[PDB]
């Protein structure tokens, strides 16, 4: 029972910093918000034409991450130092290359992706300079994250929660003086983006270096057989960051029947439940390492009973949030708008959905696992099910008898039967293969 102990306070350390960098993260990003909240109409426009192929931009960094902490932790669990930190450096440099490649085929046709997204021609004239600096900080912080990737690729999420806190607070500081000071405005924001990240860059890179996790010594490295094996995890992964877009569409339609007041109500929910997740959304990035290295190493028992621990923090973490969420709906509700008609189905929100947060950071974690073993078709194959075949099912369900409040229940009812199902899939993978003999 003291392995039990161990692995729980294993998991304790590596995910709390996560959660800091989560948090600092988000901390900026409500306060940055606000600023550009000051620039007017077509820049705020500008910005909102911005988030979509932010969007693909992160699904992209986000399923190399993915590719690289299973691929590394992995190789490391095995032993093979040296193939280890070789793939620590071609990542850097498919990254590298990559996300320069996608930014300047996106800056080249910006003109037809803004046509196919109904951006007046008036925004243009903003995006033909922004969109030069705003790329610019989206390739800075891809690099900036696949260094953090390999850091946790390595057993290493300090480095990284700590270096998100120390962005965040220099991003935070730098942006009203690019915006406002200099007058840089919409381009100010990216700028200071870029130098805030660039920071980072340049105090992560040299650490990395001198623990040796990254190598530019390939003369031994199949590159063909490294980039199969980042590929096998990294498309999947890609393709699963691609459905929450498509959530959101089938959902705009449904909502936007039921007035302005239920769409302003779901956002500001949908807001709510990522807070209430946030926990969940730091252990998917701190459980992968750990479970792609004990695989690596063979320890079979541990992997289990880690999984097992993480579950069981989830779903006892949720179910308290969703307790103190349900005997203060009422008064959060009205703390978070103060439009009555908003903050009367929002209360609603509040007693029905998070609840089922348990289940859906199930869901949440069995994914993430199922790409830490390798797995990375059943983790698509459990992101699709629960769009597709769980969630909007039930939403449009609920919504089609019950309105908005039915609607509220189909989120409930979907939730649950999706982390139910994540769990089944994990455990049928885990008898689909004997892992002791890979």
């Amino acid at each position: 029972q003291t392995s039990t102990s161990s692995l729980a306070k294993q998991l304790f350390q590596m995910t709390w910093p996560m959660l800091f960098g989560v948090l600092s993260l988000m901390s900026f990003q409500l306060v940055d918000s606000a600023f550009i909240g000051q620039l007017g109409v077509l820049p705020l426009a500008a910005q909102g034409f911005t988030m979509p192929i932010q969007m693909v931009i992160i699904g992209i960094q986000v399923g190399l991450g993915i590719a690289t902490t299973a691929v590394i932790s992995r190789a490391i669990g095995a032993g093979k130092t040296e193939y280890a930190k070789q793939l620590g450096g071609l990542v850097i440099v498919i990254g590298g290359i990559g996300v320069a490649l996608i930014a300047l085929v996106l800056y080249l046709l910006r003109q037809p992706l803004l046509g196919l997204l109904g951006a007046p021609e008036t925004v243009f004239a903003i995006i033909d300079h922004y969109w030069l600096w705003w790329l610019a900080s989206a390739w800075t912080g891809a690099m900036l994250y696949f260094y953090y990737s390999v850091c946790r690729a390595n057993g290493n999420t300090l480095l990284p929660g700590t270096l998100m806190m120390v962005t965040s607070v220099l991003n935070l500081i730098l942006d009203p003086i690019f915006i406002f000071t200099f007058d840089l405005g919409i381009d100010g924001a990216a700028i200071a983006t870029i130098i805030a990240f660039g920071v980072g860059i340049a105090i992560v890179a040299p650490k990395v270096a001198q623990r040796q996790w990254t190598s530019y010594q390939w003369q031994d490295l199949n590159i063909s057989q490294s980039l199969t094996a980042l590929g096998h995890i990294m498309g999947p992964a890609m393709l699963s960051q691609l459905l929450p877009p498509l959530s959101s569409m089938f959902a705009t339609k449904l909502l936007a029947s039921f007035g302005t007041a239920a769409v302003a109500a779901w956002a500001l929910g949908s807001r709510f439940e990522f807070f209430a997740l946030v926990a969940v959304l730091a252990m998917t990035m701190s459980l992968p390492p750990m479970i792609g290295r004990m695989l690596g190493a063979k320890e079979i028992t541990h992997i289990r009973q880690l999984v097992r621990i993480a579950c069981q923090f989830v779903l006892g973490f949720q179910l308290l949030i969703a307790l103190v969420t349900y005997v203060f709906a009422t008064p959060l509700a009205e703390l978070m708008t103060s439009e009555t008609e908003v903050s009367q189905i929002l209360n609603l929100h509040l007693v029905i959905v998070p609840i089922s947060l348990g289940a859906l950071g199930i869901c949440m974690l069995m994914v993430s696992v199922a790409n830490a073993l390798g797995k990375s078709y059943v983790a698509l194959t459990i992101s699709a099910l629960r769009l597709f075949a769980f969630y909007l099912p039930c939403l449009w369900l609920g919504a089609h008898f019950y309105g908005i409040e039915g609607l509220f229940i189909g989120a409930l009812v979907g939730n649950i039967i999706a982390g139910w199902a994540a769990w089944l899939a994990y455990q049928k993978a885990l008898r689909s293969e004997n892992l002791y003999f890979q």
